[PDB]
């Protein structure tokens, strides 16, 4: 009932060659592949631009689609896979980012289901932040929601800003921050629409691909899950933490 | 063609008693009144909760409406004024905040005009920030817009966050920052709608009354003016600056 595509370019800047970094005997990309398998997805494809990533995935028995080196985000890379596989417009695609080796299968299913149950073009998920270090870390993307759960904005800045608390000091946070997880649900037809839009100025400043959608006035629904152990892997520090936790 | 209402409660927390602070021989509230007069507004009302504010305005020949002490924002206070004056729903109201003694008359007129020409419930304005101090100052409210100029979010946080520039240092900013001005255009019918909503959690965290509107899924249009003098008076530092510049 849904397809998972995992975008995994080699030349990440904050952690070069990250799809292939070892985590307890397997490259990160293979761990993400396993989360996708566990979700029950009908088809799972790794999209990459690098032969060494392709070989690792093929050796783990996963399907691979080679894609252009000049894509500027995972979602842009997905559109090439979508065109090559010729998915119907109504086919549900879940982008599980190659930097999320600990994302639970249940969360993958939840995003697909949430998307299919709403007339929204794109669905995603966030989890509460419980410590101030993460609230003030620009590598942890924060998201602020409206009353219906649609995203107002995603940012690397600390939003929503707590005026009175932070005027005092920056060492504590209340119970109102949300960390955005690297996963998106969207139908193939929406992915097509996404790459047909001209890039927003906003997405390039924050380096957050989802801002293109908000810029063109479309909604993103964000479900909130209370507990999800682990973290995405964007820095050397993230990698050490994940190595220890898995 | 429009009514100006200036909300001015006495007990500000960041600058106590600010409607009465001396700015070069006249209290701040009287300067705001003078800006409102210059706009050509058909009627101008200062809404206050304090007799000494009332007296300063009356001594300057201005109209005063006493209002409850328990209002939690200028917009809430304006609703009491709208009922007491029994304005019709379609009456165009411009909230010129009591902390904007330097706001140009042209900007006041522009917000009223923008509101009237659009199907939108609420209109406001922002000005490009070209210095790093204001961009990183939580007393300067930043806003990020969509392609059509509707607000995605308003925040005291530094948005949009420049990932690559700021990873290096906070010394400089690009050209992508907008400072929100303390002026709102809305019809009386919208003000009535605003206070029919239960308060949002979001507005209390940021201490930004306009966030109630985004929380409940309604739009705010933001015009951008390229050049606007002065600043909002919220801190002692702002007060020194406006005293030097007015
Ligand atoms: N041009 C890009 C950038 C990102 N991705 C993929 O999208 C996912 C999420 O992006 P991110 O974690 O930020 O990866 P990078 O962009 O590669 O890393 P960095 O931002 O540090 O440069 C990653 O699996 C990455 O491989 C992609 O396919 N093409
Ligand atoms: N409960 C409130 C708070 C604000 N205002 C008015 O709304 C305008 C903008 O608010 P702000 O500049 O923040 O004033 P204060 O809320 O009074 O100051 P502070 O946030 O420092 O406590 C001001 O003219 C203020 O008098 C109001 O009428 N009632
Ligand atoms: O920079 C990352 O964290 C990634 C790429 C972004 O474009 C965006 O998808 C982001 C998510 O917000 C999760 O952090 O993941
Ligand atoms: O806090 C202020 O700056 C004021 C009160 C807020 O509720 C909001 O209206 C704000 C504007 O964003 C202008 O700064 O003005
Ligand atoms: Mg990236
Ligand atoms: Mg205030």
């Amino acid at each position: 009932s849904f397809v998972v595509i995992i975008p995994a370019r080699y030349a990440s800047t904050r952690l070069p060659g990250k799809p292939l970094v070892d985590i307890n005997g397997k490259p990160m990309i293979v761990h993400v592949l396993e989360r996708a398998r566990e979700s029950g997805a009908e088809r799972i494809i790794v999209a990459t631009d690098h032969e060494d990533v392709a070989r690792a995935v093929e050796a783990a028995g996963g399907e691979v689609c080679m894609t252009r080196a000049d894509h500027q985000s995972g979602t842009e890379r997905l559109a090439e896979v979508v065109e090559k596989c010729a998915f119907s417009d109504d086919t549900v695609i879940v982008n599980v980012q190659g930097d999320e080796p600990m994302i639970p299968a249940t969360i993958i299913r939840q995003v697909a289901d949430n998307l299919a149950q709403r007339q929204v073009g794109m669905a995603t998920l966030a989890v509460p932040i419980h410590n101030a270090e993460e609230a003030f870390n620009p590598n942890a993307v924060k998201v602020v929601l409206d009353a219906e759960g649609y995203a107002l904005y995603f940012s690397r800045a600390t939003i929503p800003w707590d005026r009175d608390r932070f005027a005092e000091g920056l060492e504590t946070v209340g119970d109102n921050f949300l960390r955005h997880l690297g996963i998106y649900g969207y139908r193939a037809g929406f992915i097509r629409r996404y790459v047909n839009w001209q890039p927003s100025p906003l997405e390039h400043i924050e380096m957050l691909e989802q801002l293109r959608v908000l810029w063109y006035g479309e909604k993103i629904h964000v479900a909130v899950a209370q507990e999800v152990p682990g973290t995405g892997v964007d820095t050397p520090e993230d990698l050490e933490r994940v190595r220890a936790e898995m």
